[PDB]
């Protein structure tokens, strides 16, 4: 492997691990200290963070390891939970995004029912729900690779990615049409749709940049295709990065978050 590169690519991780860590966190007390974010939805930001945390912590290290070191020195007894971990942390991120938008989407629509029905109970529980299934999609598992099962990668990929994704584009592309259809002073009103055109056109756009091609890969080397030669690892680096990015995406475009970030920065 690469000798003094080597410390630019460990460096450059570190900072990206950093990055993720703080933003999270931040993220976890901002809501846990505001009084205005005592609301049942934020509890998915909640997860969402802490499951993040949990990831850049403990798996980067050791695919960071990976790659850099050349080849798995940790136990063998490791590499059939790492990669089982792994997966299931990412999938949870994923389920949390897709929950979240399905959460706003049934708010949005629907909006008398689901706010009788937007009980902390009912959040923990989509919550739990969340976590299972990421668990049991993540049950099935000097060196050491991922699964190379054709039937159980693909079949993980499509249901771990591909669904979550259809799911949020539907309900981001209705929510913008319903945006659309409600925004017929004047200047005020053609200015908030061309920023509600972006605030959603980013949250729809970072989280595809970010995994599809990884997922379209992985799947390509699943199906035989395996085009993906060394870009697979640029790919697959997106995706740890997608994470630290997520938090702002989710949390920047709403003031009452703003301006807690804004207090306890200063
Ligand atoms: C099916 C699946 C779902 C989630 C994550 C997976 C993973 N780990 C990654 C992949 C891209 N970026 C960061 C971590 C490796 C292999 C399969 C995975």
């Amino acid at each position: 492997y690469s000798l003094q590169v080597t410390l630019t690519l460990v460096c450059l991780a570190g900072l990206l691990m950093l990055l993720t860590v703080f933003g999270n966190v931040l993220v976890i007390i901002a809501v846990f200290t505001s009084r205005a974010l005592k609301a049942p939805q934020n509890l998915f930001l909640v997860s969402l963070a802490s499951a993040d945390i949990l990831v850049a912590t403990l798996v980067i290290p050791f695919s960071l390891a990976n790659e850099v070191m050349g080849y798995w020195y940790f136990g063998k007894a490791w590499c059939e939970i790492y990669l089982a971990l792994d997966v299931l942390f990412c999938t949870s991120s994923i389920v949390h995004l897709c929950a979240i938008s399905l959460d706003r989407y049934w708010s949005i629509t629907q909006a008398i029912e689901y706010n009788l029905k937007r009980t902390p109970r009912r959040i923990k529980a989509i919550i739990i729900t969340v976590w299972v299934i990421s668990a049991v999609i993540s049950f099935p598992p000097p060196r050491c690779e991922i699964n190379d099962q054709k039937w159980y990668v693909i079949s993980s990929c499509i249901g771990s990615f591909f669904a979550p994704c259809l799911i949020m584009i539907l309900v981001y592309v209705r929510i913008y049409q319903i945006a659309k259809r409600r925004t017929r002073r004047w200047r005020g009103r053609q200015n908030r749709e061309k920023r509600f055109t972006f605030v959603l056109a980013v949250v729809i756009g970072v989280f595809v940049v970010c995994w599809f091609p990884f997922f379209f890969t992985y799947t390509l080397t699943a199906v035989g295709c395996s085009v993906p030669r060394t870009l697979f690892k640029f790919f697959f680096w997106f995706g740890y990065c997608n994470s630290s990015l997520n938090p702002v995406i989710y949390t920047i475009f709403n003031h009452d978050f703003r301006r807690a970030f804004k207090k306890i920065l200063c």
